[PDB]
């Protein structure tokens, strides 16, 4: 409605969406144009945020939840929870969110910060374990509601409505190719959904762990009739490019970040992709995975740094 | 350029423009207090705007070189992640010096950015750490500080920036700006632009209790990360100031856990200060009806591992 960069907004879920583009540069030293999509500048540092927000927002308006009434429950340890909490404590509702003992404690952390109800399940019963305390929870409270049922209904839509538009703009209708990793599927599926409406041929290709291949589970969001390849890439190839993302480009991202630039720059390097326009996605920022894998060796090399003597100041 | 309609050509350029948003439910006084989101830059603080600043009129002055200088500073805090952020983009070496003792995940993200990292022993504290800085600008033809606490950059950026952002934000009604000062730039800067364009809001800096210089008591440690350098920066211009307020390193933690809840805001302790003191100025008679302006300069996810949820000038 507004140009945040010459209004106050009412509140932040006011400002989630309308990200920023940006140009790779150094990175990219192919014939092709590659163009990221930054929804690690969103409030809550990641693309879950307009998920969380279209939750909220027509579930609303469908009358399915009402402010400091419904209990908005979720099984997840990820962005989503995050993102979930947030708007809620903003829009005055009960959040619980339901996770394992065995993931981050700074997940963990980060739901309670904003008043998440966090319910610990046992780390020997896994996801699993979690999800039958989030069906015994929605079951039992009848003003509790599942979120994982209104984001099946409206993950895609939310980026039909808003991802895709917002690159349609920015890139003044020039798409030749369009790259995201499948989490939930929602990303990929409204963008396509987008681009095929305004009659933008892009081809359009997942991407996904070489070490767990399932798209060559499958969400119910994802529509596998839009995508035209999937590239794999592995754990080795996505982390070492988001640990040069931040020195080549300055931009500092997560695990799947890394995982669609790679893809982007294979793609980029096809004879027939020269001088063609490749848009991929930054799901998140890199902060929150400081403490994972994805920086552990930079970690290590801080760690072990010598310290001066007072005889060489 | 509008960065919704456009690609941005770098990520230094997509630095400042930030957004503003109303405190709403910690509210409860009869004043609108406006928070300027500076935790929403690319690096998530208000140093994105120094490091810019620092890189952009140093070239401009040919202070700096591309490919021949090299931006030194003494720093474990937001100033070293942005200069290491901004020098990588531009091809710069940049050298952080810090103490030993100062955060393994600050030393981490300096590094993730390619900065070289000094590190100086714990005992000589933040002088070691200076003097350090000016053994290798001494030795070193090609170095130059940063010099976050005295460089004309500083207050020139929010001058430039900064305060026409909260003009344009607030339609040209800011009757009181509050900041706290680290380096001083944002409350120097803001005062100037708002002086210049014949705005006669009252300017009020915060400090910690625990070491209240600006006051006119003694340094001490505290735990408000950000503010409270333990001297008056060069950068601060003090008659542009008509109050300094002290918060307490407990009562900016109180405020900065309760944000999120409140208001969805995610920030850091000198966030908590800065907030804390809106609200106790916003609860004087005068303020009724009028627009309080305040920061909130950085991202809360660098404080998940600090005591949130003297080395104090290390800290900036
Ligand atoms: C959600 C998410 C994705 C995938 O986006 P989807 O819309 O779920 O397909 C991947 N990376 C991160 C870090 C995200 O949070
Ligand atoms: C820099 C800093 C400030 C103070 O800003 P100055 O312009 O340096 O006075 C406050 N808090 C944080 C987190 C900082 O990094
Ligand atoms: C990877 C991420 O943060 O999101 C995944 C999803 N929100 C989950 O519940 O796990
Ligand atoms: O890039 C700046 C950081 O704070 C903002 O909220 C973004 O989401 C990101 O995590």
């Amino acid at each position: 409605e507004f140009d945040p960069r010459n209004n106050v907004a009412p509140s932040m879920d006011a400002l989630i969406g309308e990200t920023p583009a940006v140009y790779l540069k150094r990175m990219n030293d192919t014939a092709a144009t590659i163009v990221l999509k930054l929804e690690c500048e969103n409030p809550m540092a990641s693309v879950k945020d307009r998920l969380a927000y279209a939750i909220y927002d027509k579930a609303e308006k469908e009358g399915k939840i009402i402010p400091g009434k419904s209990v908005i429950v979720e099984a997840t340890s990820g962005n989503t929870g995050i993102a979930l909490a947030h708007i809620g404590t903003i829009r005055g509702y009960k959040v619980i969110i339901v996770m394992p003992e065995s993931m981050s404690i700074e997940r963990r952390c980060l739901m309670r910060i904003f008043g998440a109800e966090v319910i610990l399940t046992p780390a020997a019963l896994g996801m699993k374990g979690a999800l039958e305390a989030v069906n015994r929870i929605v079951s039992n409270n009848p003003d509790a509601v599942s979120a994982n049922q209104f984001a099946t209904k409206y993950n895609a839509q939310i980026h039909e409505e808003t991802t895709g538009p917002e690159i349609w703009r920015q890139t003044k209708g020039h798409v030749d190719c369009f790259v995201a990793g499948v989490g939930t599927g929602g990303t990929i599926t409204g963008v396509a959904r987008y681009l095929k409406s305004v009659g933008c041929g892009a081809t359009i290709f997942a991407v996904e762990p070489a070490e767990s291949p399932v798209l060559s589970f499958v969400p119910e969001v994802f529509e596998a009739a839009l995508v035209d390849e999937v590239i794999q890439v592995s754990g080795d190839e996505a982390i070492d490019t988001a640990q040069k993302l931040p020195r080549t480009d300055g931009i500092f991202c997560g695990f799947s970040g890394g995982a669609n630039v790679y893809a982007a720059l294979q793609i980029a390097k096809r004879p027939e992709m020269a001088g063609k326009t490749i848009v991929t996605v930054i799901p998140s920022y890199g902060e929150r995975y400081l403490s994972t894998a994805l920086y552990s060796s930079i970690k290590d090399e801080v760690f072990a740094l010598k310290v001066l003597s007072a005889a060489d100041i």
